[PDB]
């Protein structure tokens, strides 16, 4: 009009798109929903200090649609808005190094994210979306704000919302390369006989029902459709880790028999997570807080174990 500045729009913060904006109109009137490092500036008119800065927008043409899918591996229409909304919060969190790992200082009910982030740094896992690759690299270095906002966006969780570690890990594992992972199970019923099943990928590394990998190898009791209790046990495992999950229950964690674990104190509407890692001793990381003990007992929900190749001796 009479007065303009040059800004750049983006969906991935790498590929920039030159724009000339009218300082008399809001960003929303010109771009649609618009964000400046997570802050919603849709209703704001351009400032002088905005010249040359990069703004996120929603993927509103074909070029941006392709850039956003290639970077994030999602076409959920609300993804970018939810990522920006989360980032406006996570950029204000603190990410202390605790016993050599990036943690998160407690804020905004984020304890499930802290133990998920701590867990990732202890298992062998490679992400597929460049957005996660790039943000996870930064998180390992201690700048985890973008990674944490992406976890929230990928899980369709908002800042402050109750989260579950197992479900969160499931979303992240969908976006990781677990194609090599393989699990063979056998289920034995004294009435019906035996039935083997093979699982691949994410389903090959997660199990819900018991925390103990050794018990999974010996056999766990599950219902059979005939009504009797059958025994399910692990026949073969090919993966760099496994994750064993269960409803929270008092459970004893022995030094040297697991990699790390999550503990949940509370109920189905309200609770708090802590992280336990087995190193030279047992360390309990609760956000920024750190304690140690030689033995540990608590309401454990998830335990992670190292693996490479396992074959049963059960005939
Ligand atoms: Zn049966």
């Amino acid at each position: 009009e009479v007065r303009t500045i040059k800004v750049f729009t983006t969906v991935d913060n790498i590929n920039l798109h030159t724009q000339v904006v009218d300082m008399s109109m809001t960003y929303g009137q010109q771009f649609g929903p618009t964000y400046l490092d997570g802050a919603d500036v849709t209703k704001i008119k351009p400032h002088n200090s905005h010249e040359g800065k990069t703004f996120y927008v929603l993927p509103n043409d074909d070029t941006l649609r392709v850039e956003a899918f290639e970077y994030y591996h999602t076409t959920d229409p609300s993804f970018l808005g939810r990522y920006m909304s989360a980032l406006n919060h996570t950029k204000k969190w603190k990410y202390p190094q605790v016993n050599g790992l990036t943690s998160i200082k407690w804020a905004d009910n984020n304890s499930y994210l802290a133990t998920a982030l701590l867990t990732l740094q202890q298992i062998e896992l490679k992400f597929n979306p460049p957005a996660l690759q790039d943000a996870y690299y930064r998180a390992r270095a201690g700048e985890a704000a973008n990674f944490c906002a992406l976890i929230l966006a990928y899980c369709n969780k908002t800042v402050g919302e109750l989260g579950d570690v197992r479900e969160t890990m499931s979303y992240l594992f969908q976006h990781a390369n677990l194609d090599s992972c393989k699990r063979v199970l056998n289920v034995v019923c004294k009435t019906c006989g035996q039935q083997q099943t093979t699982l691949k990928g994410v389903e090959a590394v997660m199990y819900m029902g018991t925390l103990s990998y050794e018990q999974f190898k010996k056999g766990v009791q599950i219902p059979c459709t005939c009504g009797k209790q059958a025994t399910k046990y692990l026949v073969q495992q090919e993966s760099p880790f496994v994750m064993m999950s269960a409803p929270p229950a008092q459970y004893e964690l022995k030094h040297g028999t697991f990699t790390c674990a999550s503990e949940y104190t509370g109920n189905y509407q309200c609770g708090h997570y802590k992280h336990i890692t087995s190193k030279e001793t047992l360390y309990c990381i609760d956000g920024a807080l750190l304690t140690k003990s030689s033995e540990y007992k608590g309401p454990i929900t998830d335990v992670f174990y190292k693996e490479n190749s396992y074959t049963t001796t059960i005939k």
